[PDB]
RNA sequence: GGGGUAUCGCCAAGCGGUAAGGCACCGGAUUCUGAUUCCGGCAUUCCGAGGUUCGAAUCCUCGUACCCCAGCCA
């Protein structure tokens, strides 16, 4: 439960409503991000729990900032997350004729007029946070004039900025949004839905409440920055001929540590080419998280865990990681892959190799097992061999044994280095029948894999609060390795995650993996203390 | 000026009857993944100072801190 669901219950009980109808209204000016998934869960979740309806509406009132590529991806991510909208997808543009009719009601009623104050003058007449505003000299034209002037506007008779429709409210209101807010502005820009049928477009504050009322929304849910705006939302509806009056309730938006969550900033990383695109695995977008290997279920759990309140907050990365680790720990089938390989030869081994049985999930026999090839010329990760070191070190030492995962026990005895002193091969012996612990891969039956280790995008916890956020990017957000995986991974698919034993959870694709060279993304590492 | 929020390191229950839970953290037990799982621990105190009450984080008073608003953006 949360404050919003408690309000809903009170409405139901009293009889103010007998149904709940919510809506998710993103503007198509960018891709969706984890913050939007908080909004999706809230809105679609309430609808389902309360046996109601939730619409998907694209708030497309500003042609110059939107693209059809965005509407398609948004519908795509909403669906991927696991939610369904009520009826057709809606668009604010579907109401363009209605909005125009209503503005005419305001004019006829004396509550709107056509102003000719330039874009610079309007600000200068507006007042300040502590100084009231002043009336435009065009504020008192007659209904007849405004009607004619608005039509000139509609008919493309005015150049951009040359005129606008403003509401006639109170220029000395402590609420600045009520200081004669603009209703319509001129823009000769083709709209992704209406083409070039309109040259005048409605402002957000005029559009949103009217779209909500026509759709029959009962509870209009938005974030905290629209609190002041609720006053204008209520003014418009109270002043036109419409039968319902939806009520707005605001909650705090999500902030994630070590990342930016603003379309303008995310768009900048994309535009300046500092990430592959909106769906880059280091991006906080729904598509990037999907491509990273996150499960829609884990994102829904995250939103569930974080709550909905009016308190400004900033979630730590640990919280998100915990969610994906829970899902994958339970469902991901295990395998073997070596990110940083060094050759180890069991001079003691005779033959071209053999086959060993390995569980698909160590703690769940039900998931089955598989047969993996073993031999005397394998690959192990460098960090797993130490010629010396402490008592705590539980891995392979130059005078000690270890258990090879699901196989035999080996004992290091000799080693071999090169020019720069770097090692090239570790010679060991194995106990003919013995079956710390370390993972390995047989060099003969090994699949050449590209491994992409991802990390936090920015060097700082709050990159959005930096002068130049791009300068505080982490140069190690992506580090590409070349390793070896057990042959079974040959049949892996983009969309399935695996746990590379003793490393983390990885998944295919990355927009790159060919049949020849597979590319694997590290979704998240294992808990290491 | 106006609109909002202040409870554990990060989130968050609590709505006058005497501080839930999650992530994180510290111990110990299992474990052919130093993972998992598993027991135990972790606010005598709720931005501060007064007040009312048998009794308040929960009500009143006065402070303090932080967030949002001066786009013909949403
Ligand atoms: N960080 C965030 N946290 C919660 N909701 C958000 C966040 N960012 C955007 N939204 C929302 O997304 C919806 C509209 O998207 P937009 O127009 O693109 O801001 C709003 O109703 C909000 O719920
Ligand atoms: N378009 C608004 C919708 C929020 C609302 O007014 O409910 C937004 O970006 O948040």
């Amino acid at each position: 439960t949360n404050f919003i669901r408690q309000i809903i219950d009170e409405d139901l009980a009293s009889g103010k409503h007998t149904t709940v109808h919510t809506r998710f209204p993103p503007e198509p000016n960018g891709y969706l991000h984890i913050g939007h998934a908080k909004s999706i869960c809230l809105n679609f979740g309430i609808a389902q729990d309360y046996k109601g309806q939730c619409n998907l509406r694209f708030d497309d009132t500003n042609p110059v900032k939107e693209d059809i590529e965005y509407v398609e991806s948004i519908k795509n991510d909403v669906e991927w997350l696991g939610f369904h909208w009520s009826g057709n997808v809606r668009y604010s543009s579907d109401y363009f004729d209605q909005l125009h009719a209503y503005a005419i009601e305001l004019i006829n009623k004396g509550l709107a007029y056509v102003d000719e104050l330039t874009p610079e003058q309007i600000r200068e007449y507006r007042g300040t946070l502590t100084q009231p505003g002043k009336n435009s000299p065009y504020r008192d034209r007659s209904v007849e004039e405004n009607l004619a002037l608005f039509e000139k506007m509609r008919a493309g008779g005015f150049e951009e900025g040359k005129a606008c429709l403003r509401a006639k409210i109170d220029m000395a209101s402590p609420f600045i949004v009520m200081r004669d807010p603009v209703l319509y502005r001129i823009k000769f820009a083709e709209h992704h839905q209406t083409g070039n049928k309109w040259c005048i477009y409605p402002m957000y504050d005029f559009t949103h409440c009217i779209s909500d009322a026509l759709e029959g929304i009962t509870h209009s849910l938005c974030t905290l920055e629209f609190q002041d705006n609720r006053r204008l939302y209520d003014w418009v509806l109270d002043n036109i001929t419409i039968p319902v009056h939806p009520r707005q309730y605001e909650f705090s938006r999500l902030n994630l540590e070590y990342t930016v969550m603003s379309k303008r900033k995310l768009n900048l990383l994309v535009t300046d080419k500092h990430v592959e695109g909106w769906d880059d695995p280091r991006m906080p977008t729904i598509s990037g998280l999907r491509r990273r290997g996150y499960t829609a279920a884990s994102i829904r759990e995250f939103c569930k865990r974080i709550g909905v309140t009016k308190q400004d907050n900033t979630i730590e990365m640990a919280s998100l990681e915990s969610c994906i680790r829970e899902d994958l720990n339970e469902n991901a089938p295990r395998a073997m892959a070596v990110i940083d390989p060094v050759k180890l030869v069991i001079e003691n081994y005779q033959g071209e190799g053999e086959m060993v049985t390995m569980p698909n999930h160590p703690n769940k026999p039900e998931m089955g097992s598989r047969q993996v090839p073993f031999s005397g010329e394998i690959w192990i990760d460098r960090a797993d061999f130490r010629e010396e070191a402490n008592k705590q070190y539980k891995r392979l030492v130059l005078g000690k044994e270890v258990r090879l995962r699901n196989a035999y026990v080996i004992k290091a005895e000799r080693v071999e280095k090169d020019a720069e002193g770097n090692i090239t091969t570790i010679f060991c012996t194995y106990d003919a029948d013995t079956l710390g612990v370390i993972h390995w891969v047989s060099a003969a039956h090994a699949l050449p894999v590209e491994i992409r280790l991802y990390d936090r995008l920015f060097s700082v916890p709050n990159p959005g609060a930096a002068d130049d956020f791009l300068s505080v990017i982490n140069p190690e957000s992506l580090v590409i390795k070349q390793g070896f995986a057990e042959p079974s991974l040959k049949d892996a698919v983009a969309g399935k995650a695996f746990q590379f034993e003793r490393e983390g959870y990885f998944c295919l694709d990355s927009r790159h993996s060919t049949a020849e060279k597979p590319v694997f993304n590290r979704t998240v590492g294992l808990r290491d203390t």
